[PDB]
């Protein structure tokens, strides 16, 4: 609730790509309206992001160890890990760095 | 109530996908018997539809736009439209095409 969003906005890599924030302060509203979900708000937030490691085409066995790992998370991390693996398959966001983020809400949790 | 199912049956999106119609079949019952409102039967029928234009990767703008334009909608209009961007997040929907199933629901209220 007031929760996630203040675990979200603790995350490293929230704070360091300000259009994130730009986008959590115009997105926020429309949440506590009930217009949207926390599923969506991370989406639309992480979508505005743009500074991160690349690595293209990351090997298949660390991508299925790493889903295998964010399917035993706790809630938000969980929903954190998937909201971000959507960056590494579509803007090939370095799988380590994806790893990190998650290590990172996993013990805000 | 027995005036939200038909004006939910008077959407086209509605009309165009039968997948919708079965859906509000086996869902209304549920309704009836008062374990969900209307909101959700609105949820539960639109998450069963297959038919509508995906348009991949809209730009925040565009979202936050259409989001405060929901926001000062009518009851109905605002239950039909928050659904629907559910598809348009989790699935791609055309932000368009939501913003004309919302005119049209806007319209019958």
């Amino acid at each position: 609730n007031d929760l996630y969003i203040n675990w979200l906005k603790s995350l490293s890599f929230f704070q360091t790509n300000s259009s994130c924030a730009e986008a959590l302060v115009k997105v926020i509203p429309h949440y506590h309206n009930k217009l949207i979900d926390f599923s969506q708000v991370l989406q639309l937030v992480f979508s505005a992001s743009e500074k991160f490691p690349i690595q293209e085409n990351q090997p298949l066995p660390e991508q299925l160890m790493f889903l295998s790992n964010l399917e035993k998370q706790t809630p938000f991390a969980k929903a954190v890990g998937s909201s971000i693996y959507k960056l590494v398959t579509g803007k090939n966001l370095s799988l380590d760095f994806a790893s990190q983020i998650l290590k990172e809400a996993s013990i805000l949790e």
